[PDB]
C-alpha cells in the first residue's frame, strides 16, 4: 500500500508535480527547499545551502531540528514515514535514490531510498548539532530534461530569501563552479 | 571471512603499528593514505584533480577523476572495491573509520557504497555516465582517536607539498567547519 502509493507517482507525476519537462524537474528542488525553509520560518533553521553537483544529484541542507528519527507509531523510522507518505515523499518517488543525513537528538544519523525502498537508518557520532541534509538523483525514465537551470534555481532562491527575511541560502552549481549567495536582512 | 575480520580487528587493537599513534599525528595518517591514494592514481597519468573537503560533522570527503575502484564480482564472491575497502592499503582507514562511503564512476554508472564499522553494504548501481573516479568520505572512530579535530593549516602544508612535488596535478582543499580554502596547481 505504501509502494502502490509511491508507483502511483511514478504512473501519473503531472497528478503530483503538474507535468515531466524542466517546470516539473525544478519541482522536485521547490519541494525539498520549501521543507528546509519552512523551519527557517519556524524559528529554527539560519541558512540553506543548495548544491547542484556534477552527477546531476542536488543536495539540500539546513540547520533546522532535524527531521524526526524516532520510532513512529507504523512501525517504521518517522523520517522513513516523511520519505514513503508526505509531500517529499514525491522527490523520492520520482528519484532513482535519495539520501538523508540528519543531525537530531544528540546523533548524526544515515537513510537511502534505492527507488523510495528504504534501507536500515543508521546511528552515527554524536553531536549537539541539529540539521537535515536531503541529496536526490531525479530519475532520467520520468522526466524529460535532468538539466537543472541555476539561472531558474537562483531567482527562485533570492525571492525565497526576500519572502524570509534574515534566512541566508546559498546556491552552488558544482557543473561550472557558478555560486551565489542571497539574504536580506531581519 | 574470519581472515579478513582478523585483519581489520588487529587494526583496532594496536593502530599504532599501522599508523604509528592515535593522537593529532595519527588522525591525519587517515587524510594522508586516502590522499595518497589519489594522487598515486593521477601521478600514474589517469587523473587530474583530487579535491579534498573537511566536512563540518568532521568526516573527510577525498575525489579524485582517476579510473575509479573496480567495482566488478571479484574470484572471492565480493565486489573488488570490497576486497579493496576490507584488504589493502585504504582498509586501515576503514577499520579506524566508524563510517566509509564511497562513490565509483566506472564502467559506465555512478555505483554507492557504504561501510558501517568497516561491514560493506550492498554495492548499488546507479545512472550512466562515461566518467571515471573515486570519492572516499570517512569519519574517524572517536573511541579509536585522542582527538577527531583535523588541523587545516596542517592539511594545507601538506596538500601544497604534494601539488609541489607532482606538477601538473590540481590539488583543491575545502574546509566547511570555517570557510577555508587553498587551490594548488604547480605548472608541469
Ligand atoms: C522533510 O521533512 C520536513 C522538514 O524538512 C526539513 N528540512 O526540516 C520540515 O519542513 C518540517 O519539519 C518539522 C515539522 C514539525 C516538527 C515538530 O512538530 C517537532 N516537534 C516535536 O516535538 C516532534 C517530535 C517527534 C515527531 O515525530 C514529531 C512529529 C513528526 C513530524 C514533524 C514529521 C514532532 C519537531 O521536533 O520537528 C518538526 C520538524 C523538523 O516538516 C517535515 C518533517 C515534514
Ligand atoms: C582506494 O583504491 C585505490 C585507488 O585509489 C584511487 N583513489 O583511485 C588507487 O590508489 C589504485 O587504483 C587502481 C590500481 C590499479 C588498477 C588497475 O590495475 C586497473 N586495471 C584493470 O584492468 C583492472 C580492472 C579490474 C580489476 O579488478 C583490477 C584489479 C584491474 C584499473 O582499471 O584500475 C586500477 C586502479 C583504479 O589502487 C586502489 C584501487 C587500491
Ligand atoms: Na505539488
Ligand atoms: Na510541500
Ligand atoms: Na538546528
Ligand atoms: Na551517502
Ligand atoms: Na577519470
Amino acid at each position: 500500500t505504501i509502494l502502490e502509493g509511491l508507483e502511483a507517482v511514478r504512473k501519473r507525476p503531472g497528478m503530483y508535480i503538474g507535468s515531466t519537462g524542466e517546470r516539473g524537474l525544478h519541482h522536485l528542488i521547490w519541494e525539498v527547499v520549501d521543507n528546509a525553509v519552512d523551519e527557517a520560518m519556524a524559528g529554527f533553521a539560519t541558512r540553506v545551502d543548495v548544491k547542484i553537483h556534477a552527477d546531476g544529484s542536488v543536495e539540500v541542507r539546513d540547520d533546522g531540528r532535524g527531521i524526526p528519527v524516532e520510532m513512529h507509531a507504523t512501525g517504521m523510522p518517522t523520517i522513513d514515514v516523511v520519505m514513503t507518505q508526505v509531500g517529499v515523499s514525491v522527490v523520492n518517488a520520482l528519484s532513482t535514490r535519495l539520501e538523508a543525513t540528519v543531525l537530531r537528538d544528540g546523533y548524526e544519523w544515515f537513510q537511502y531510498y534505492d527507488r523510495s525502498v528504504p534501507g536500515k537508518l543508521k546511528q552515527g557520532g554524536e553531536t549537539k548539532e541539529t540539521g537535515t541534509t536531503i541529496r536526490f538523483w531525479a530519475d532520467p525514465e520520468i522526466f524529460e530534461t535532468t538539466d537543472y537551470n541555476f539561472e531558474t534555481v537562483a531567482r527562485r532562491l533570492q525571492e525565497m530569501a526576500f519572502l524570509n527575511k534574515g534566512l541566508t541560502i546559498e546556491l552552488t552549481d558544482e557543473r561550472d563552479g557558478k555560486h551565489r549567495v542571497f539574504h536580506y536582512p531581519g
